[PDB]
């Protein structure tokens, strides 16, 4: 297990524009597209994002293009956020994947807010930041993949997804 096989699980694989948890237009393994109810908008986004005319349709090979710049780009975010930096170098490999699978669902913003959590993160206090994680939209809104997440961060193991 890692990073890339970990979202694959939470994510999926679609090669037409679908609709994702938020009724958001997205593609591949969990590329957003846009927020924009308009879905020539999302065709025009993944036009860009791609380089050609696609009319929403991709290959697998695109699509994992565009996954492991999203990778990148998370762990990129986290990096440059000064308050995601000092966690993510506080954890070992396994919880730093559970960080970066937050901020590709979320976005970097999303996950620094979550202060309360952070702070018990970097404490090494697992089982409360655990129970801290789950008091939230996020959780109650995707809570088997939350779970899983959360699972991730309070044992420092990939138990969670093993079996899927
Ligand atoms: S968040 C910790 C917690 C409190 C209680 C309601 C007793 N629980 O079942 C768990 C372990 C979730
Ligand atoms: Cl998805
Ligand atoms: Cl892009
Ligand atoms: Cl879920």
């Amino acid at each position: 297990m890692n990073i890339f096989e970990m979202l694959r699980i939470d994510e999926g694989l679609r090669l037409k524009i679908y609709k994702d948890t938020e009724g958001y237009y997205t593609i591949g393994i969990g590329h957003l597209l846009t927020k924009s109810p308009s879905l020539n908008a999302a065709k025009s986004e993944l036009d860009k994002a791609i380089g050609r005319n696609t009319n929403g349709v991709i290959t697998k090979d695109e699509a994992e293009k565009l996954f492991n710049q999203d990778v990148d780009a998370a762990v990129r975010g986290i990096l440059r956020n000064a308050k995601l930096k000092p966690v993510y170098d506080s954890l070992d490999a396994v919880r730093r994947a559970a960080l970066i699978n937050m901020v590709f669902q979320m976005g970097e913003t999303g996950v620094a807010g979550f202060t309360n959590s952070l702070r018990m993160l970097q404490q090494k206090r697992w089982d409360e930041a655990a129970c801290n994680l789950a008091k939230s939209r996020w959780y109650n809104q995707t809570p088997n993949r939350a779970k899983r997440v959360i699972t991730t961060f309070r044992t420092g193991t990939w138990d969670a997804y093993k079996n899927l």
